[PDB]
């Protein structure tokens, strides 16, 4: 049973929810966690969605090695990578790192494979795990030392084609969150200080966690331009015979998405899993003395529902009371519970309870499959709409810096007109950190949203008083 | 490809996998890049196997890639890769990259399993593992990092665990025979060849005629209660008594792709069985001197739509910057089962010319007949690839009765099926003797498996090596 209340002790609530729902197991190596089937099935669902979509775009999957040579990674202080230095008791002549990302593994191959315009575009993806051995405190799903992800890497003859792909991928990430996970996200461009330094422009989808007021980056898609093509000599002869640099993109999204989903939809009773990704969509709980009447009808119902492609489990485990099973599956977040006891059997009905609201329905056995499909569609949409309402309520539009600290104290983000000077972003981070100290606490840019309201002529930047350029979203962050 | 498969087999294999764009080389020895053309086949067999194990109630999971020194070694270290530093700082205790996940998963199993209500526990994961052997690698077959799936189950009874071992082994037979069209032999490993941590190891074995070697294709172990004792995986039964779980584990890797390549490839390159071909039919418009360009391209689009309506996986190669002859050779070296050519004449005739990759046979087919006729041809290709490979397997196994027949059979690049007493001392002696005789003429012959399909053992039959009473017919040969 979940005892910590989500609004009062959010961090303990999160730990309880992910452990008692059987999503994670702890491990002796800090920063690494076991992903149990209840969570892994959600990853499998989003992976299938995204993989099907990128295949429609002509992206093909591949698999590159998990190791990169020291001289290829460092193309005098090491990055925060895990170094393999020995095989058995024998030192390697040159240490090798576990991939933190695969640019330095893939791009030498791209340089070999690309020789002429005929070879472009080149569009590859891989599903793997990466390792980033940061010394800070980990958080399951959200910030871990090893994590599962997909990384896409493309090369094109023109920047326009590369940018088109950047935006198509970002739209797929919006769909991953909004359509599969029912989590609303905001598409935007990263500031110069926050973008990937190896690239030209970084686009992002950002999510908001109301309980701690923090934004979190949900996925990323980069227009790399020609920087990496210069560094790796990825050149092609054009249709007229001149050597040119390719224009590249890269993009990724991780199991952080599951953590965002958990935090968005969970409640005081535990998880709430959107029907589109739930391992089990309907749990059948026989109200049981096993004559065979009740479980016979349950097996018939499960067969029937599975013909409608509903993911069903009958919980016929012994020595647990019905109420125990009800709470067990509520903590796990199954979106629908189907109760079948003796009175139900006598009437030819079943009692269906939806997890998000607790509303109960008496449904005849015949109406079961269509009514349950309808209810799952309603649950999915209601989860999304309520989360989107909370997102809207969490963003305050401001004009001057003196509004910032009140908004941050309300656990809100701010949308502010900004001159986009990177010096000013560093100054704002320092000032908000120190104001929080006197009163991390730093506010930073989350993104410059694609959806720009008009910028009235003469609008001043909320911090510098210089002419504002764009409306920018700021907040405390992960 | 220019090397002949029947002359320089290793060189043929390297040319086949490079020129088909299946692999790319890499600067760290023993690791290779799996390019999209190879990864497509992997995706097909992964989907088959994952669908089937899900039907059995096995659920996917993901455990960490790292194992602490004290948990792995629960002296001289094993052939694992050791992480010793994060950045410039030494780890307080070094950690290994997984070579397999027993030591990572089983402490969790011990925590999770409390009563019979928790059993059976059936988990699988798709991942890569690392085995840092000092020997020469071979792409797909023997590499230092490789992709695989490892399944690990726990049961209340040995009977249930053994039933699962055999169900999984049958899935591996289907992975090879139904998907890859590679015939395999199910069997039990000898005492000297089985997984030491388990009670009985079952296997599927394939045969490579060009070098006379058996190769283990996949494995499924009855672990019994050994790991349950080691990791304290116990459960309370219905009577309230504490008992040990009965476990299984099982795995299969991208070695399967290399076995497919070696089995079906020919002097022209790869031959992909239709059931694992991401492109089953390639349509090639013959464009020359601007003769009917628009008509030909429109018709190719129509044909692709029609064939896709029949679930045939079709690609039109309308790339303007390659000639038709180049396209012919490209898709042939890549092993696409069927090539469909449509030129000006064919547009006039209402026909298309189709060539099958395995035999080269050509067919003129009316556009209306295309879908059913191509389905029929793909069934024929899949069946023929399997049947020819099975005939080669049959021809490569000699039944023997005495050790004096062994060296002539090995020199014919064959396996031997011999009656054996099953004494491990005798397997060790046979390995040494056959290596020595080979040297005089690696060359050691070992057991590959004791097949499930046992012919009768006539009373009084003597072991082919020791002269003691034979127990079972055993398959032996040179091996990978
Ligand atoms: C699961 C995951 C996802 C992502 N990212 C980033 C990119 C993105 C965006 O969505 C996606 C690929 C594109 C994503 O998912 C980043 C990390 C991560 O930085 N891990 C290392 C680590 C370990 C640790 F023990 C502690 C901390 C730590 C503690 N405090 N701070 C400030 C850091 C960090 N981890
Ligand atoms: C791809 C793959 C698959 C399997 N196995 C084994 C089990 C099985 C059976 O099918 C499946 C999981 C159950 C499978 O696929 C074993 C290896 C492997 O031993 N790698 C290490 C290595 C690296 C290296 F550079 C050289 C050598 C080397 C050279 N000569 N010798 C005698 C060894 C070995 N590799
Ligand atoms: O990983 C990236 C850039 C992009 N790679 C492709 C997938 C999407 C992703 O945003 C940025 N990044 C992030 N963290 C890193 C940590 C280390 Br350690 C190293 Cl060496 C390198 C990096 C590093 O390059
Ligand atoms: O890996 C195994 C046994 C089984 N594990 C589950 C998947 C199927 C597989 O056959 C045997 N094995 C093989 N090679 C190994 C190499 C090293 Br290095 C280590 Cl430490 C351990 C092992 C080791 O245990």
């Amino acid at each position: 049973m979940v005892t910590a209340k989500k609004d009062e002790n959010f961090s303990e609530w999160y730990t309880q929810a992910i452990v008692r729902s059987e999503m994670i197991e702890y491990y002796d190596i800090s920063g690494c966690y076991i992903m149990r089937p209840w969570a892994f099935h959600i990853w499998e669902k989003v992976q299938r969605f995204f993989d099907d979509e990128i295949k429609k775009m002509g992206v093909e999957n591949s698999y590159f090695p998990m190791f990169v040579s020291r001289h290829k990674l460092e193309k005098g202080f090491s990055p925060e990578v895990a170094w393999v230095t020995h095989y058995g008791d024998s030192p390697l002549p040159e240490k090798i790192a576990i991939r933190p990302t695969s640019e330095t593994i893939m791009y030498p191959a791209y340089a070999k494979w690309i020789r002429s315009h005929r070879d472009l575009p080149l569009k590859l993806n891989q599903w793997c795990s990466v390792v980033r051995w940061e010394f800070k405190q980990p958080t399951p799903f959200l910030r871990t030392r090893e994590f599962l992800w997909q990384e896409g890497h493309t090369a094109h003859a023109t920047e326009e084609e590369a940018w088109e792909l950047v935006l198509d991928i970002l739209e797929l990430y919006r769909r991953w969150y909004e359509e599969c996970l029912a989590v609303p996200v905001i598409k935007g461009e990263k500031s110069e200080g926050e973008k990937f330094a190896g690239g030209k422009k970084t686009t992002t989808v950002e999510a908001f966690i109301p309980e701690n007021g923090r934004g979190i980056q949900a996925a990323t898609s980069h227009l790399l331009g020609t920087n990496f093509a210069k560094m790796f000599e990825i050149e092609f002869e054009d249709e007229e015979g001149h050597k040119r640099l390719v224009h590249q993109t890269s993009w990724g999204c991780t199991t952080r998405s599951l953590g965002v989903m958990i935090m968005t939809h969970g409640d005081d009773k535990g998880l709430v899993i959107p029907p589109r990704v739930a391992s089990v969509q309907v749990v059948i709980i026989p109200i049981l003395e096993n004559t065979g009447e009740i479980l016979g009808k349950c097996r018939e119902l499960k067969t029937m529902l599975e013909k409608a492609d509903i993911r069903v489990r009958i919980d016929d485990r012994s020595n647990y009371t019905p109420g125990w099973k009800y709470n067990h599956w509520e903590v796990k977040g199954v979106p629908l519970r189907l109760e079948l006891g003796p009175k139900d059997l006598a009437k030819g009905t079943a009692r269906v309870v939806r997890r998000d609201t607790g509303e109960a329905y008496q449904i005849s056995w015949a109406d079961l499959a269509p009514k349950l499909l309808e209810l799952m569609e309603g649950i999915q949409r209601s989860l999304f709409e309520k989360a989107k309402a909370r997102l809207h309520e969490g963003i305050e539009k401001i004009s001057t810096f003196d509004e910032v600290m009140p908004a941050l104290n309300r656990k809100h983000l701010v949308l502010a007109p900004w001159c986009e000077d990177p010096e000013s972003e560093e100054q704002i981070k320092k000032e908000t950190q120190k104001l929080s100290e006197i009163q991390t606490g730093a506010m930073k840019t989350l993104c410059i949203p694609f959806d720009q309201p008009p910028m009235p002529e003469g609008t001043k930047c909320f911090y510098t008083g210089k002419p504002a350029k764009r409306w920018t979203l700021w907040g405390r962050s992960y």
